[PDB]
């Protein structure tokens, strides 16, 4: 409990890194750390925002280092304190014990600097969201099929390491090139069964599994959201944040209107991840064994 510490009431970028990687200290081509400007003005070329809100700010920038393309999450103002601080830092924590995975964001570096986070990732084509919205209707099968493989073998990456990402949705799974896609957005995460019991952070209300308003907390919960995820982008259908249409979808509706165009397979799968009680909803590694889901 870092509230009650000695920590409260305490200028050069420093490395985040849980999995240990000394130096701690930064470099680049096109940093002098005696120049004022932060170690992210110096060091990039800041091309576009990508995405902003009470978090902060995405951009999407070139690198001094290796001329290549990246995006960097830049916190909001300075740490609010000791909690903030452990609270934000705490997701480059996560976005490693992840790991490398194909179907995974990968993390290139991460670093504080005045109070700042910066997070460094690969640079993702377009969100589900921003291609859904760029389609501007519902998204072929073909494609559906692949985002919903994809996704769930990064889903079982996650869970077989007893992590919950808990925000899964169309804004944080990245289109890469010929059909592929990748989950990022690691912020959430949670490792089962280390405490807090509490301490949890809540997802988009519109995704959340139905067992999470009692506080039940399992892998499980990641599959429901996928499940909806996946709804919303083949049916082009907008979820309800609460009201009669969120508990509707949490007992296993599906809207007529929105979903009889759905093959009778993609349907089947669905109702399997959509299943109101997580001990009875699919696994990631279950839904992976099912032939349709097999590498196509
Ligand atoms: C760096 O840190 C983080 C970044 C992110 N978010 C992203 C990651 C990651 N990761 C990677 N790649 C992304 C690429 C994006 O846009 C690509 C296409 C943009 N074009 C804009 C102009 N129009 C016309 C065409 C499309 C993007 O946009 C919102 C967000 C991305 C998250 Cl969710 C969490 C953390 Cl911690």
């Amino acid at each position: 409990d870092l509230g009650t510490e000695n920590l409260y009431f305490q200028l050069q970028p420093r490395r985040v890194s849980f999995r240990g990687e000394a130096s701690e200290t930064l470099q680049s081509p096109g940093y002098d750390p005696s120049r004022p400007e932060s170690f992210f003005q110096q060091s990039f070329q800041r091309l576009s925002r990508l995405g902003h809100g009470s978090y902060g700010e995405v951009f999407k920038v070139r690198s001094k280092e290796d001329g290549r393309l990246y995006a960097v999450k830049r916190s909001m103002s300075p740490f609010r304190g000791p909690k903030d601080r452990a609270r934000k830092l705490a997701e480059v924590g996560s976005h490693e014990k992840v790991g490398q995975h194909p179907c995974c964001v990968r993390l290139e570096q991460a670093w504080e600097e005045g109070g700042i986070l910066y997070l460094q990732t690969e640079l993702c084509g377009p969100s589900l969201q921003q291609h859904c919205e760029a389609w501007g209707a519902s998204l072929p099968e073909a494609q559906v099929w692949g985002y919903l493989r994809d996704t769930l073998l990064a889903l079982a990456h996650l869970h077989s390491q007893g992590l919950v990402h808990l925000d899964v949705k169309p804004a944080n799974i990245f289109l890469g090139p010929r059909g592929r896609c990748k989950l990022g957005d690691f912020g959430l995460l949670v490792e089962l069964g280390t405490a807090g019991a509490g301490e949890v952070q809540e997802g988009d209300p519109r995704y959340m599994a139905p067992e999470l308003l009692q506080g039940s907390y399992g892998t499980a919960a990641d599959v429901f959201s996928l499940g909806l995820t996946i709804l919303e982008v083949a049916c082009n259908m907008e979820l309800p944040h609460g009201g009669e249409g969120w508990q509707q979808l949490r007992q296993g509706y599906l809207p007529p209107e929105f979903t009889a165009g759905l093959s009778s397979e993609l349907r089947s799968v669905l109702v399997m991840m959509l299943e109101p009680d997580p001990k009875l909803r699919a696994t990631a590694e279950a839904l992976l064994a099912l032939p349709v889901l097999r590498q196509p």
